[PDB]
């Protein structure tokens, strides 16, 4: 693998957070990147007052999650299932329906996109290596299709090469040969040496701001967090309308801004709260 | 116009056939990939058959009293549902061994049947535009099947009673601008390929089941019989296509939700109110 210094210029578009749209050519080069890599990094799009209370939220909540009888854990030990609270307090449009990403996600997937995860990834100190996987499989096997998923992945701290920063294998989501995927999503690992050769994968620092899009049949892992303190991600995936997803659960105290938008969400919407504290977990 | 449904496109089954020998299988399959439509005859017992064909002309007249009766592009061709009664839901019908078998080849072993209604074409009925039943999802982009409608007529169609037009090969076809906002084909491109593989209309015994993709150009056409020609519709779908479930009466939860022959169902206390969301 590659270990950088910075996000690579060839995968990173730099905004603030007062950009609502992309340019044109900011906007093709967005999709030129999703098209050839498969992953794109956009800088400086969230207000740190945002990722302040949603990062103090989910280090909260952390301790009543690994009291559960059975902590839900992506493939090995460290890496925990671990939903953001869904009270309307901490419900922030520029992160659920921000404005920069859904034009992004229409551009790939149509008008018609929707997010249906709002879920995370908490990766705990001394956590193990995972295998090389997708998040979401190639609709057939052996055939070469467009993307039906774009997962929106938000760092809630600065990530580096200690604390857990997620490796990506850029140009992979194109793949799909026979035999490469098992019933979790693990690449083969002769399909990955092959690739390893041609294009290995990249390990880089995000700061806390940034929005990573990569498309969901990209292979990645979580590695090691070799540093004292857990490293929460905020996940969200959109889907095309037509691929089968079961509802984000959200309170009907914000159904009104929610349900009203042209930036679609699955969701179900609940009288009072929900119970945060898993389906994702593989 | 044809007298019989074609050779190429034909398996010729007994009520007592429960699989298809693999050569039998491979045709099937060759058929479906090629022509995109496969005419199965001989598959259902006259017994299933009349009693779903009764039932449904015995609805009728509660379908078209209706404040507005659910409709196919043009007059005649009236959406209706078979009753979800335990005593007309037959496992030979929604459970086919044959189809599955099929299905499970093209679409895999998690497909799932999400659609149990039908199309009753009156006499007086008008030409429906050519369409397809379920798109192909990207624009300008060519892709397995993900559907397979699957059509049981309930009498003997003909030429004369509304047989639906079938186009064979048009499954594969997704070129730019093809297709509008009800699944209609352009008139431009339907000349086009009218002029390579032109469409077919053939009779069709009763006790027959056509699987084809559900992204086949189609059309009802008039029925010009004294009497409604009640065809019975479902749709395997792969796994991971969204569609809202079948509601079934908790009475045959039993047979339908032990099965390996999957349905995308809702099991429900009592009985359900059959008599819409599959109107175009
Ligand atoms: N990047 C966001 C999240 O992505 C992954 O979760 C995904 C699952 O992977 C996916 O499941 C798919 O892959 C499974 C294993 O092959 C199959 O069982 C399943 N049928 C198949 O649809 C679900 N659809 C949705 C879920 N968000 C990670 N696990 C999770 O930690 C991370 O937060
Ligand atoms: N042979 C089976 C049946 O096929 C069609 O019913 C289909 C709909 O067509 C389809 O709708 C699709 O096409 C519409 C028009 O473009 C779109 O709105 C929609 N997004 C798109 O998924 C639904 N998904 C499922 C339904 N069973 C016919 N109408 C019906 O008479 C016939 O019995
Ligand atoms: O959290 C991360 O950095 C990566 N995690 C995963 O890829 C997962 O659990 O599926
Ligand atoms: O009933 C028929 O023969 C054909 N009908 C249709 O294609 C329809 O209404 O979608
Ligand atoms: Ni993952
Ligand atoms: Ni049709």
């Amino acid at each position: 693998h590659m270990a950088l210094a910075a996000p690579p210029g060839e995968l990173t578009l730099a905004l603030t957070p007062d950009d609502k749209t992309l340019d044109p050519a900011s906007l093709d080069r967005a999709l030129a990147i999703l098209a050839e890599h498969g992953i794109l990094v956009l800088t400086g799009m969230l207000r740190t007052r945002l990722t302040d209370q949603l990062r103090t939220a989910m280090l909260d909540d952390l301790p009543e999650v690994l009291r559960q009888q059975d902590v839900p854990t992506n493939f090995v030990p460290g890496h925990v299932q671990q939903d953001p609270p869904v009270r309307e307090s901490l419900l922030f449009p520029d992160v659920l329906l921000n404005p920069v990403v859904y034009q992004i996600t229409h551009a790939v997937l149509g008008a018609d996109a929707r997010n249906a995860v709002y879920s995370g990834n908490m990766n705990l100190p001394g956590s193990h290596e995972q295998p090389v996987h997708l998040d979401e499989p190639h609709l057939w096997p052996g055939i070469s299709h467009p993307p039906y998923c774009l997962c929106v992945d938000v760092p809630l701290i600065d990530f580096t090469l200690e604390n857990g920063s997620t490796e990506y294998w850029p140009g992979s989501h194109v793949l799909n040969p026979d035999e490469c995927y098992d019933e979790r999503g693990c690449v083969l690992p002769a399909e990955l040496e092959r690739r390893r050769a041609v294009a290995p994968p990249v390990r880089f620092p995000i700061p806390v701001g940034s929005v990573v899009i990569r498309d969901g049949r990209l292979w990645h892992r979580g590695v090691p967090n070799l540093s004292a303190a857990p490293r929460p991600l905020l996940a969200m995936t959109h889907y095309t309308e037509w691929f089968d997803m079961p509802p984000i659960q959200l309170p009907d105290t914000v159904k009104s801004w929610v349900d009203g938008s042209d930036r679609h969400t699955h969701a179900h919407f609940v009288a009072g709260d929900v119970d945060h504290l898993h389906p994702f977990a593989v």
